This record gives structure tokens, C-alpha cells and sequence, in this order.
């Protein structure tokens, strides 16, 4: 349903309120740069500290500004199944084209509990759903067998798989045989995944290098393996630096430096440590982004 | 400020709402069995899937029923520092004796961001605070160096350190030299911790074996290593089974078997798989709890 470079948008903030002005500008930037879809209120968008109202404001802002020029995916995870259904229902009603649903965090449901969670959400809300597995943050790993069961629920169209593990990508494809799209959720390994059966990448780097990310994905879609890997190597110093502290700390600093946003983070997230500024400015300059 | 066996209370549920009747019975049960303090709305209380309203109802219920006969600690973690300040303030206003504050989950702040988080909470709300570190759930490990800085903020009284790693208890004690109390957050290693400088255990097993946990802790406090270890070895088969699926799935099953609660869990948490029932029932019988 989606492909290519899908940006996990930061949520611009100004004096601890959502910076609608800059968020709208980012939608126009991505449309101009040829990003293939937008994710609103994902992890890179500080979903973990935004209130329910703010998540909805961010989703609505992006959808309204896009004016059907580029698809919009809404992050709608909540730990309780009943809460996730309500948030996913409002994102659907706002016009989101799909819901990206991270697993519950911290509470560590069983595989059974994950199946019940997503199957209840999909039965309750008539919107395409992209599963999102990121055990390195949630302490919950969705196993490939669970993935294959959920692929039989027809509104479950995709999985953003952030583990960076090639054997994980290959076990899901082996078990599902096309019955679910896999999107990389790890910029550092995205090109290998796009060349090995993944449909796209839900990307942090695309916030900063949108054109190059779109190009890299387009070359992979054109089976230009050498071309794709060429651009991946060009990005790799930027990919590494964007996780030097927890995302979205580095990306906000880079976008700050580029003049795209104020670069504010809501506590307990903090602006990028001064020790990394030098290395990241150097990368941004080389890539001609500043 | 606290010591001994401190129960992380389950939150009894009925019809997907807080079961205030059985929650009040549990408060009387602990007073009768001699539990040393009660934690309301912690991880064992399903804090991760309770709404804000529900958390305050559990905390208020516990405080009111206790009638100052036993101290009450309120779980008040939120990811965003400003929201944690609001919940912690409310708990303080309701009369909680301290607030148990887990780190942010899933967003993975830096250690500076954890110091800002807890220093701002402590600054803003005049209540004792017990830090709570559980990186196996939250993907955030608060390091001993950071704990030693926070111990210099005088309303930070304690840390519930849930790693179960003896070198971690040792390093806090070494860096802090008594400037902060350490509470075990891991029943499986709690006796060795109590015998090695920890002040108490914030316990899951105490929900089910409240009299034995209290005597195990009393014996540790009396410097009776053999008597303490003897009870810990009697409880060890129960400790093990209580984590066979994510807490509080097994403990709520055991409490159901004991007639103390209905044993309902909010999705995506699921009642204990049948394959564990026989082993856990045999243990409860073996301990004369059933
Ligand atoms: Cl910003
Ligand atoms: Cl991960
Ligand atoms: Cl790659
Ligand atoms: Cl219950
Ligand atoms: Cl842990
Ligand atoms: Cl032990
Ligand atoms: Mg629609
Ligand atoms: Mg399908
Ligand atoms: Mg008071
Ligand atoms: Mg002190
Ligand atoms: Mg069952």
C-alpha cells in the first residue's frame, strides 16, 4: 500500500507546544523532496511524551497540510488494547491512510496477548494497520510466527520491523510468502533490506536527507543494487550519528542546524550533548545539507 | 523510611473496572498478615494499562482503607516530566507517604535527562520519592553514578533496583555510603540483597505469601542469615513460578486460586497459560496457601 522512503516525522515544538507552523512546513518540504509517505506522531515524533490531544493535533495537522498529495500514516499505539482502539479510530476518522501501531511497551505481553491486541484493534477499526516491532525500546519482541498469524487479518498490511536483523526479515518473508509487507525500521540496514524483499523504510534519516533517501529507495525499487548501495554508503556516517544519543535527539539537532525547526525536546529528552555537535555538523556540511 | 516486606499490590479488576471491593479486602489482608508497607498502582498493579483516573482511584482506595495502619507508597511514573509532576502531586495530596517513580519507558532518556526528570519532580512536589530502575522492561538503565547524584536531593529517599544483579546493589552502596536506601525489586534474589545491605523488598510474592515474606525480611533484619535463607529456599519455587509469564499474569492466577480476587487482566495482558497451572497450584498447596 506504501513503498520507498517514508519519513518518521519529528514533531516540531515551541515553548513545549506543538509548533504547527514548522510542522506544516515539513509536510511541504517532503512533498517538494519526493518522500513517498509521512508518518505522523511516531517514535521520532516524540509519541512517548505527547498527550492524547497533542498526538491528534499532530496527525490532523499533517493530514490537513498534505491535501492528499502524499499519504499519511498515523502513529496510534497505546498499551491498553481498549485505548489503542480509541486512538486508532480517531486517526481513521481524521483521514489517516493507515495506523502504525507499536507493540505495548514495558508491560511485556505474551505472544498470545500481542495477537489478541492487534486482532481486536483490526476488528474494531476499519483502517489498514502497520505493526511496529522494536524490542530494543519496548522489551516486547513480536516473533515471526505471530507476524504470520496477524497477516491473516486483512487490514494488517505491513510490519515496520526495527531490529536490523537480516534473519528476522528473511524468517518473516519465509513464513508469510507475500502475505504482509515488511518495512525496515532501521536506517543503518535499510538498503540491504530494500534489496532483500522489504517494501520501504520508515526512516529517521529521511527527515534530513529526504532527497537522497528517496533516491536510494527508488534505485532499490528499480533493482539497481549497486546504485542503491552507493547512496547507502554516502548516508552511513549520517545514519550512525542520528543514533549517537536516543532518537530523536540527534535528528532534532540536525534539523535545528538546517533551520527547519527550533530543535526543542520535551523532558526527559534533552538537546544533543555538545560533544557530538562537531561530528554531526561536519557530516551535514559534507552532504551539502548545510 | 520503609523496611521489610513491601507488597507491590495487584489491582483487582471486575468488568474491566477497578474492583474497589476486593482492593479494600487486600489492604485488610496485608494489615492482618503484617506486611510492612503497601505499593499502590505499581507494575504489579497494571500501571501500564490503567488510565490516569484509575491510577488515582487505586491510590485513593488503598490510602483510605489503610487508615494510617500501614504506610502507602503510590506508583506515579509518567514518561513526560511535566505529567509525572502532576500525578506525583496528586498522590501527595491524597496522603501517600512516598511516590515510587519508575524511569520513563521506551523513550530511553540520557542519564542527564534522568537526572533532570527526577530533580524537577523532587523540586516540584514535597513528597519522599523512591526511584525505580527496571531496564529489562523500560530499556533505560539508571546508572549508579546517576543514583549517587540524585541521593543528594533530599526528598529522594530510596531506589527500587529490580535488576537482581548483586554487583549493581554493591556499586550503589559503595558510591552512596548510606545516602540512599536500596530496596530489592526482584523476589528471586531478595534474601541475598536483604542480607547484603538492602533495606527491604518491593515484592510480587508478598501478594500470595505475605506472612512468610514478612518473616523472611524480619529475620534478615535480625541478622539471622540461616533463618532468612531457610524461608527464601521454601519460597523459591513460588518466586520462580510467579515470573513464568510476565508479572502480574501468574500472581493474579495464584490469588484467584486463593479466592482473594477475580483474577482478571486487562488486554493485552492475558490470564496464565494452562501449562503452568499444575506446577503453581502444587506450590501453593506445598506452602499451605491453598
Ligand atoms: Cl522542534
Ligand atoms: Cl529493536
Ligand atoms: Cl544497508
Ligand atoms: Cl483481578
Ligand atoms: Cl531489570
Ligand atoms: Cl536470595
Ligand atoms: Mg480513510
Ligand atoms: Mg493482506
Ligand atoms: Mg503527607
Ligand atoms: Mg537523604
Ligand atoms: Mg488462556
Amino acid at each position: 500500500m506504501f513503498s520507498g522512503s517514508i519519513v518518521a516525522l519529528v514533531t516540531p515544538m515551541r515553548n513545549d507546544s506543538v509548533d504547527v507552523h514548522h510542522l506544516r512546513e515539513l509536510v511541504e518540504f517532503h512533498i517538494a523532496k519526493g518522500t513517498h509517505a509521512l508518518v505522523a506522531a511516531g517514535t521520532t515524533g516524540e509519541a512517548g511524551t505527547l498527550s492524547h490531544s497533542e498526538k491528534l493535533l499532530v496527525i490532523k495537522t499533517v493530514i490537513e497540510q498534505a491535501k492528499e498529495r502524499v499519504p499519511v500514516i498515523a502513529g496510534t499505539a497505546m498499551n491498553a488494547t481498549k485505548d489503542c482502539i480509541e486512538l486508532t479510530q480517531q486517526a481513521m476518522e481524521y483521514g489517516a491512510h493507515a495506523a502504525l501501531i507499536m507493540t505495548p511497551a514495558y508491560i511485556k505481553p505474551t505472544q498470545e496477548g500481542l495477537y489478541l491486541h492487534y486482532s481486536h484493534i483490526a476488528q474494531s477499526v476499519a483502517i489498514p494497520i502497520i505493526l511496529y516491532n522494536v524490542p530494543g525500546r519496548t522489551a516486547c519482541d513480536m516473533l515471526p510466527e505471530t507476524v504470520a498469524r496477524l497477516a491473516k487479518i486483512s487490514n494488517i498490511i505491513g510490519i515496520k520491523e526495527a531490529t536490523g536483523q537480516m534473519t528476522r526479515l528473511q524468517q518473516i518473508l519465509r513464513l508469510c510468502e507475500g502475505s504482509i509487507d515488511v518495512y525496515s525500521g532501521d536506517d543503518l540496514t535499510a538498503a540491504q533490506w530494500l534489496l532483500s524483499g522489504a517494501k520501504g523504510v520508515i526512516s529517521v534519516t529521511a527527515n534530513v536527507a529526504a532527497k537522497l533517501m528517496a533516491k536510494m529507495c527508488d534505485l532499490a525499487m528499480d533493482d539497481d543494487q549497486a546504485g542503491c548501495l552507493r547512496i547507502q554508503e554516502q548516508l552511513m556516517p549520517l545514519h550512525e550519528l542520528l543514533f549517537v544519543e536516543s532518537n530523536p535527539i540527534p535528528v532534532k539537532w540536525a534539523m535545528k542546524k538546517m533551520g527547519l525547526i527550533g530543535g526543542e525536546l520535551r523532558l526527559p529528552m534533552t538537546e544533543l550533548s555538545e560533544k557530538h555537535h562537531q561530528a554531526l555538523e561536519k557530516v551535514l556540511k559534507n552532504l551539502e545539507l548545510i
